[PDB]
């Protein structure tokens, strides 16, 4: 029992024609966790450390799948959250 839990119940609140804001439930564990990571498709995108996320550089009228991954300051990462299909 070292690595944290994978963020669950992801969602999307504010989303413009370039910048988007993601929200999700924090990990039940926080003994070594520092921040989260947002995946855009199959590669790492933006990075955060709170309960939200900001992704810039997004073309309009396009499909974008995002997710979240909790990390630890010791080399321990959790699983990926649900894929959020947002249309910019």
């Amino acid at each position: 029992h070292m690595a944290p839990t994978a963020p669950t119940n992801l969602a999307s609140t504010a989303q413009t024609t370039s910048s988007i804001t993601l929200s999700w439930t924090a990990s039940t564990d926080n003994v070594g966790v520092t921040g989260y990571d947002v995946y855009n498709g199959t590669a790492l995108a933006t990075t955060v450390t709170g309960t939200t996320a900001t992704i810039s550089g997004l073309a309009a009228d396009t499909s974008y799948t995002f997710t979240v991954k909790a990390k630890d300051a010791a080399g321990n990462v959790s699983a990926a959250s649900n894929a959020v299909s947002v249309k910019t």
